[PDB]
């Protein structure tokens, strides 16, 4: 029933995708000097830097928005990749999984807490 848990619960699921080696090409913003193309094929930018300053700074105001933010992440690299068996991509679907089995449960205990707090 404590609806601000979410916050540090995602802190610090955060802390585990950063020691996490698959989170390495994901960490830090593409470099359009690295990768010259690279907005011509995705709009919208994210790295899990970007999703950490977003959570420290009091912009999100649900784990809803983050995960959003992180399927972001993940969605971009799917449209980046030019192969489903690129390095990166591959690091991606494994990073996925693990933020999917971790999220979960930041999901259900948040909207639980929420529902019997509007109760
Ligand atoms: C050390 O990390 C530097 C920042 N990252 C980075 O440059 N990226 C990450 C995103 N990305 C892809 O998802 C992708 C799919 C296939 C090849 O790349 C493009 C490359």
């Amino acid at each position: 029933y404590d609806i601000q848990a979410w916050k540090k619960q995602c802190e610090e699921l955060l802390n585990l995708i950063f020691q996490c080696e698959d989170s390495e090409p994901f960490r830090q913003p593409v470099d359009l000097l690295e990768y010259p193309d690279y907005r011509d094929i995705i709009d919208t930018p994210m790295d899990f830097a970007t999703v950490r300053e977003t959570l420290e700074a009091g912009n999100y105001e649900s784990p809803m928005e983050l995960c959003k933010d992180v399927r972001l992440i993940f969605s971009n690299s799917k449209a980046y990749t030019p192969s489903k068996r690129s390095r990166i991509y591959s690091m991606s679907l494994r990073l996925s999984a693990f933020f999917e089995e971790h999220i979960s449960s930041v999901l259900s205990d948040y909207k639980s807490a929420l529902r019997f707090h509007k109760r």
